[PDB]
RNA sequence: UUUAUUCAUAUAAUUAAUAGGAUAAUAUUUGUAGUUUUUGAUACCAUGAUAAGGAUUAUAAAUUGAAAGUGUUAAUAUCAU
């Protein structure tokens, strides 16, 4: 659904909404923007299949297959959707020939518990 | 003669209520439950400030340093069920 990508926001009109805005947690904007966004679908598959974020994943996999770990990490910072499993496979396989264990463990732990277990592969 | 404030005459602004999200043994969920929502009692109480007069202690040349406590009359005045 490429047409219905987007989220509407509020206006903070009444006094109780102002009091709720002043009583909100430390992560209220990013949490509600993340949970109002992509989530596990009705049949159980991942929300990976995103149209607008599709060529960024191709660029990340293309840069992690040529050995460019830092550029793939830099365009991994630009992701909004849950990235596919092939991103984590390409990133970890880029981490193998340099023996970079800490970067591979961080790559796994980023998608392990935070991103619906996409790196648990 | 110009300007900081003051004053004149033109103005915009209006309402109400909560909602927990990774590493948690399974609820998909949140424009939903609210409508005739709250901002509505400045009074005649007997307050309190002002001025004025009293007494006690120093018999040491030491110490950085011989300084501190206790009582009465006039006028003015008193807007909270």
């Amino acid at each position: 659904d490429p047409n219905r990508v987007g989220l509407n926001a509020a206006t903070l009109d009444c006094r109780g909404r102002i009091y709720r805005w002043l009583r909100r947690g430390p992560f209220f904007q990013v949490d509600n923007y993340f949970r109002r966004s992509v989530k596990l679908n009705r049949d159980g598959t991942l929300p990976t299949d995103f149209v607008h974020e599709a060529p960024l994943m191709r660029k990340i996999i293309r840069l992690a297959h040529r050995g460019h770990l830092k550029a793939a990490c830099e365009e991994y910072r630009r992701v909004t959707t849950v990235p596919p499993v092939e991103v984590y496979r390409a990133l970890t396989a880029c981490c193998v020939p340099g023996a970079k264990l800490a970067d591979a463990v961080s790559i796994f732990e980023d998608g392990d518990s935070k991103l619906f277990y996409v790196s648990r592969d």
